[PDB]
């Protein structure tokens, strides 16, 4: 009776394995746009994908997982509310059963149809197992998808989802370059937080850019053709793997805009 998104397993339950669940600092949030405050000492954001070594391609059960080599200084991301260097791991998406749903972090009240969130790991900490441990281990960059016009950037990530369908398929997944998945604004709120799937932990600093991508209704469907189960398992669409906003409680949520 493993943790997942169905009515037994899903975000109402994980507390009972995982009571940071109920913690001070967890994620994702709805972010008030009126009540975010513009922080005039935010340094600027600076993404740094250039060399950026894509690996593979992994369908984990609970999303499919991009990889990246980060064994060294390749893909970076830095500034911002960050200090020091913090290394690309991998990226994934959170999406919905429609369109009307998906994202985990919401923009007053507003759910976007899917939230790419590009992981990267402190290397003060020197592994990505010690960042987790750590208040300031991770940098979550999250990048809200709505349903338009198609990014061609993300067409290699749809094509090859066919070969991952099923729990623990990977894939070669070399040479995929993540600038493609950017918006044209690197316009951000940010907030201190967690993972938002188990175990929950508290390590996350949280940078949530304004400006949305658009993806294909084409594209966002073969998201939804991905199974949870395992080959040979009665199918399970892998659909709504998103857990719902959180408390903000006792933390403010900055811009790095006006
Ligand atoms: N939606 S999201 O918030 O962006 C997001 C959600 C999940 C993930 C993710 O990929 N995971 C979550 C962390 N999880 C963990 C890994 C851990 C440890 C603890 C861990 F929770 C340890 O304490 C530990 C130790 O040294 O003792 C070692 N490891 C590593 C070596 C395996 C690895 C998998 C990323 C982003
Ligand atoms: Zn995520």
């Amino acid at each position: 009776h493993h943790w997942g998104y169905g009515k037994h397993n899903g975000p109402e339950h994980w507390h009972k394995d995982f009571p940071i669940a109920k913690g001070e600092r967890q994620s994702p949030v709805d972010i008030d746009t009126h009540t975010a405050k513009y922080d005039p000492s935010l340094k600027p954001l600076s993404v740094s994908y250039d060399q950026a070594t894509s690996l593979r391609i992994l369908n984990n059960g609970h999303a499919f997982n991009v990889e990246f080599d980060d064994s060294q200084d390749k893909a970076v991301l830095k500034g911002g509310p960050l200090d020091g260097t913090y290394r690309l791991i991998q990226f994934h998406f959170h999406w919905g059963s429609l369109d009307g749903q998906g994202s985990e972090h919401t923009v007053d009240k507003k759910k976007y149809a899917a939230e790419l969130h590009l992981v990267h790991w402190n290397t003060k900490y020197g592994d990505f197992g010690k960042a987790v441990q750590q208040p300031d281990g991770l940098a979550v960059l999250g990048i809200f998808l709505k349903v338009g016009s198609a990014k061609p950037g993300l067409q290699k990530v749809v094509d090859v989802l066919d070969s991952i369908k099923t729990k623990g398929k990977s894939a070669d997944f070399t040479n995929f370059d993540p600038r493609g998945l950017l918006p044209e604004s690197l316009d951000y709120w940010t907030y201190p937080g967690s993972l938002t799937t188990p175990p929950l932990l508290e390590c996350v600093t949280w940078i949530v850019l304004k400006e949305p991508i658009s993806v294909s209704s084409e594209q966002v469907l073969k998201f939804r053709k991905l199974n949870f189960n395992g080959e040979g398992e009665p199918e399970e669409l892998m659909v709504d793997n998103w857990r719902p906003a959180q408390p903000l409680k006792n933390r403010q949520i900055k811009a790095s805009f006006k």
